[PDB]
Order: C-alpha cells, then structure tokens, then sequence
C-alpha cells in the first residue's frame, strides 16, 4: 500500500519537497509552536479539522520515536540517524499542518509553490526579500 | 503536551486498556485487512472520515519504525523490543479504525464494554462463547 | 444502628445472599471495570446517579483498607488475608450491584436477582446446568 | 484512580484541610448525633437526599472495619488503637461534613469551612476567642 | 510615578494602614486558601474580576522573588530573610486584600477596615476582647 | 500553583518566548512609555482595562525590586547584576505587551507574535532581513 499523508490535503510529497532541505524549522520550535497555540484545540475531545486529527498523530508517532532512541541510546550515531532521514519526514508534516491551521489551506499551498519558483530564479532578477506567509 | 488518539473518537486509552493484551491482530494481520478492502478509499486524494485521516497516518508512521528497525538490525533484541511496547500502540490503533470503519463506531465502542466484563466474570455465571462483533 | 447498605436500591442483602461466593469478579477486575468504562462520572464534581455517589464512597472504603493491608506489612499474614478474603466478599457485592445497575439499567439487576434465586435454591437435579446470564433486553 | 468523596457536594479535600485534625468530635459523638436525629431516615428504603447514600455508606464502612478491630484483637494491640485513630481519622471527616450538610445545610458548611479560614489563619493576638460554631 | 495598589479597589493604602503589620496571616496561608480556593479561576484562561487580574499579578511577583531568595542563598543569610519578612510585607498585604475581596466581596472589606479602625483605636480598657473576624 | 501570566489576554509564555532578548527595550524606556503616555489613566481611581490593572501591579512589583537592589548596595554586585539582567527580562517582556496591548490593542499584538514567530523560526538564509514591525492597520 503506498499512501501520500498530504493527498487529501491538495498537496504531494514533490511539493513538498519543492522548498529546500533546511528551510523548514527543528522540532522542537515546532512542537512548542503547536504547544504555544493549539493545546486547547488539538487535547480537545472532539476533533475540529482534518488537520487537527493529522497533527494529534504527528506527535504522538513522533513520540515513539523518541522513546525508541532513548532506549537505543542505552542498550550515539542512531539517535543521529533518525534527524536525518526519519526527522525530515516529521518537520515537513508538522510545518505543513501548524501553517494550514493558522493561515489557510490555499494560502500555504499558494505560498509553496511562491517559495519554490523563488529559490530556482538567478538573483539578480527576482525580489530581493524571501516570501514569508504572514498574517495581514 | 499530552493527548490520547482515541480522544476524539469517543474512547479512551483505559478503555483500550480494558481489553487483553494478546486480543488484538498481529500487525500482519490488521495491515493485510485494512489492504483488503479500504486500498481505493485510503489512497483516496480525498479525505471521507475522520478514521481514514487517522489511518493513513498510523500506517505511514509505523512504517517509519519498520525501517528504523532493519537500519538497526545492520548497523536483534531491537527488532524484537520494538514489537513489546511500540507494537501494542499500533495493533491497537490499527484495530480501532478498521473496526469502526466496517462495523460502526459505536457498535465497537459497545463491543470493548462487553467484551471487557465478558473476561472479568467466572466462567460459570456468563455466556460460553467470546463476544465477537461481526455483520448481521 | 443497623442500617441495610442498598434498601433503598431496592434491594436487601438477604436477597443478594442468594449469590454464591464465587459468583463475583474479584476486586482488581471490579475496580478495572468501573475505572475503565466510567472514570469520567466517578471523577466528575456533580453526582449524576445515587449509584454513582454510592460507588466514590465504596472504592475509597476500599482503598482506606487497602492502606492498612500494606501498613501490617511494611510496619509491626492472616490478617492481610482478612481484609483481602472475609472484609472483601462485602465490597465485591457491593462493587458489582452498583456497577452492574449502571449498565444494564437498575430494573434488570433486580429482576436478574430473583431469577438466580429460583436457581439457586433448586436442587441441582431439576436445574439447567447453565446459571442464569445478566445482559439487557 | 483518586477520587475526593466531598467533589459531588461542592467541597474539595483541601478546603476541608483548613479545620485541624483535633477539631473533629470522637466517632462516637457523630454516631450518636446521627443516631438521635436521622435514624428513620437512614433505615427507610426511600430515596433522599445524596449526603444520606454517602451517610449510609460512611457508618457501614466504619461497621465493616469495627469488627476487623474485635477480629484482630483475640487473634494473636498497636493495631487496634491505629484503625480508629489514624484510619478512622477520615470517617470524623466524612461523618462530620455529612451530619452538618443535612442539619445546617449543605451551603452554610461550605460558607463555615472559609469561615473557619480565617479563623484559623489569624495570628493569636487578632483572633477572637469565639471559636466560629455551627448553629441554627 | 507612585501609584496605588489598592486605589482602583476603591481602598487607599493609607485606609489599609489601620490593619497593624503583624496582623496579616503568613504568605504560606495566604497561597493555600488561595489555592484551595480558587485554583480553576486563577489559572483559567478566562477574564475575570479585577481581583483575579491583580491576584495572579501578586502570586507570581512573589514566585519570581521567590526564585531570588533560592539564587542568593547558595551563590555566596541577611538577605533571605529580609526578602520574606521586609519585602514580601507587601506582599501579604496584596494577597490578603484580593483573597478577602473576592470570597467575602469588596464592599465588606471596605466595611471591614474601617470596623477594624474603629477596633485598634479605643482605648485597651474599652475595646472589646473580640478582634472583629470577617466572616460570611 | 504554576500560573501562565497573560494566559487571560489570549497569549502564553511559550508564544511570547519566540521573541529574542534583545527584542524589548530596557525597563527605563520602557516605564517611560507607560509613564508620558498615558499615567492619567494609571493613576486614576478606577481600572478601564484588564491590561491597566495588570500594568500597575507591574510596575509596582519592579520598584520594590529596585528598593532591594539599592539596599544590598548601601547595607549589607552579582545580586544586582541578577535582578536588572535575569529577572528584568520578565518584567520586560510584562511591561511591553500590556503597554502594546493599549497603544496597538490587544488582537493587533496576538497576530503580530504569530507572524514574529513565522520570522524567527525560519533560518537566516530563507527570511527577509528586516524582523516585521509592530504598528496598527
């Protein structure tokens, strides 16, 4: 079985793989970010939006991830393992799903593919500030 | 941050406690079924359910421990400690949702209460054969 | 003063001495049973049923004797196999009628406890080897 | 699972912890004084108020464990003057609050235990000698 | 810029000086009936009466000094306890005058220090034995 | 008691940590933007807003901070060092979102903090170099 987590979502794994490697944020400025905003929201009972029931299992998935380095850790180059191949995966599922949550489905998907023609152009011909997605 | 993946679903991780710990399908088993009959809704770009969003992302993630587990069997009591503690989570999460996706969502959570003192009765004083939740 | 512990459930002990000893889960699996299926009301500050203010009073009488279990112990045999054996039997009857009419409904207890007292008073000779099974409806 | 007896009647056990624990009168004075005035009330099979299920079950656990102090006693103490003092410690407070919810009110033992606050917290020359007494 | 604490409360700071320094209970029972009071209203994320604003405001003013006296103590007393007896006065001021404000309301505490003014200025042969209490 | 200060203005600590140190203006600055714009209202007999009755407990909890850095320095240099650095910088970050809260008002904060920490989680290679600046519409 082979199943895009962004699929339903409107985005692939191309797109998201259209931005560059280091641009997304460490875990741990992302996790306080969900934890910063959304604690009321996402230990909610009832479930608000697909992305609040894909973000409850980035986590917790990210959780047993730890644990398991921890426990490799003492029975270090596999709890450096993990943040290169295995810590892409989860950056790029928690930045897509904290963005879509404050600002828009659209205007993230909008924005990826404003960040991605911006980093192929030469320099001297594009603007000279990065696009960041803000509020107002 | 502390939430259950049941949460929103209406049951709790005590609830799923409540159960045996060798009741569930092997991991084999519940991946087999849920490929059986949900491969065109879970590949869907669409998202129907909040089961299916929970879905795609319990078997995305336990993929990412499977290959964590053969990159550490080459660089096997690992292999093996992952099944103990981090193979209870997934059996149970993966048997939840294909569950309540076939059967109904209340129809399972009215099942773990029967089953539950089903096995905490003497087995003089209750019906003979185990509960099992099936169609019609 | 002697007071009947589920009168006014209406209920006697003399009718729920027809049960035999062996009749009720033990206290671990009656406790689970209460913790698991509902936690949420046992913890909640109002009291929805006066089952339910019956069932905080008797997991903490349970919990007090569980203390001094592990205090004889730790601190100064048969008397932990007192509480847990003789005092327990009172709190497993207690546990699974209060338990019990919170899931099928207090009606069906009732009735379900005169129906195992036409069982368990006949002789084994002229009685279905089955006993008599709780479930609603 | 901790659950405080008092959540249901509007006190928490810590807002019970501000009278002392020699304030309480000796289990034989509560016994008499529910004795005297609700003896009909606690034997009748009628259903009444919730501090009268609570009064039925706090009098039959401190009957059940009464006769663990006679069972201990012949069958050989330190034992028997802890059970009524340490462990019957929590039946005063629970005979207490029950006995005075159904006299003076439930309200006015939830305005008496702030009350008795500010008593208690005063230093000893701006105290009165008036003890705060729950009266009708 | 030397602004009152008390003067949006409808108190002065000199109308509070009727009250002697010694008066006030210790910051120790200052926190635990605040606490076992109101610890669901304080840490709620809800506004409040304009003592709950001025009450979470002292609690922590008085954690982060609280942190001082646990700094200076190690890192080398006179300091120590100056900071709980000289500098925290004022605190025991604030945190009496918001956990009376609210449990027993405003205009009683306002009654309450001019009562009390009327208590500790008579004479000592004339003055009653019975320091008034505030009480519901 | 673990209480979150602006959990009622509709902000956390963990929000307004994204800020850097050097983000605030010193507590000199800052006092004097509470003071020349608006003490009228700080000393008045009545409290308007949720955010006044926050800043003159504030302001107040920092001056008898400073009564006991100049009685360590007369009676009795690190201690001093770490009330204007250590716990200065929670007095800081307290004094400039209330005053912000009143000058911007508080929903044109809220969404600034969200879009400051858009800016400062971002690497230095992929973010415009000016940090995004506070003012209203």
């Amino acid at each position: 079985m082979d199943i895009d987590p962004y699929k339903e979502f409107g985005a692939t794994v191309e797109l998201l793989s259209f931005l560059p490697s280091d641009f997304f944020p460490s875990v741990r400025d992302l996790l306080d970010t969900a934890s910063a905003l959304y604690r009321e929201a996402l230990e909610s009972p009832e479930h608000c939006s697909p992305h609040h029931t894909a973000l409850r299992q980035a986590i917790l998935a990210w959780g047993e991830l730890m644990t398991l380095a921890t426990w490799v850790g003492n029975n270090d180059l596999v709890v450096n393992y993990v943040n290169t191949n295995m810590g892409l995966k989860i950056r790029q599922l928690l930045w897509f799903h904290i963005s879509c949550l404050t600002f828009g489905r659209e205007t993230v998907l909008e924005y990826l593919v404003s960040f991605g023609v911006w980093i192929r152009t030469p320099p001297a011909y594009r603007p000279p500030n990065a696009p960041i997605l803000s509020t107002l």
